[PDB]
């Protein structure tokens, strides 16, 4: 019996309490602001969704978070994470807005 957080999207295996990333057994530990938004949506979300759906999904900072949180979020933390985990987590798609889905065979066509 354990007390602590532990969330899993798809292939990935994330802990908010400890902001922890575990991907191939890579441990990467990310404390930015835009991390629990991700995170969060990484665990809630899992998925494609709307600039305006994560944008009140998470709605963490007060009305000077504007709609423009959500670009920011997610650059700063693809900076933070995709860069140097050289992978992919959310994809803009100008249908709905981001998408948040962990890969892993990492094969595309």
């Amino acid at each position: 019996g354990s007390g602590s957080n532990v969330i899993e999207i798809g292939d990935l295996t994330i802990s908010p309490d400890e902001e922890k990333i575990i991907y191939k057994g890579r441990e990467v530990e990310v404390k930015g602001k835009p991390f629990e938004v991700l995170t969060h949506l990484a665990r809630h979300r899992d998925q494609i969704v709307s600039k305006e759906q994560l944008l009140d999904a998470i709605w963490e900072e007060p009305e000077m978070v504007t709609p423009n949180v959500i670009e920011v979020a997610i650059n700063q933390i693809r900076q933070k994470m995709d860069k140097p985990l050289g992978i992919s987590t959310v994809e803009t798609v100008r249908r709905r807005g981001y998408r948040f889905c962990y890969p892993k065979p990492a094969c595309e066509e």
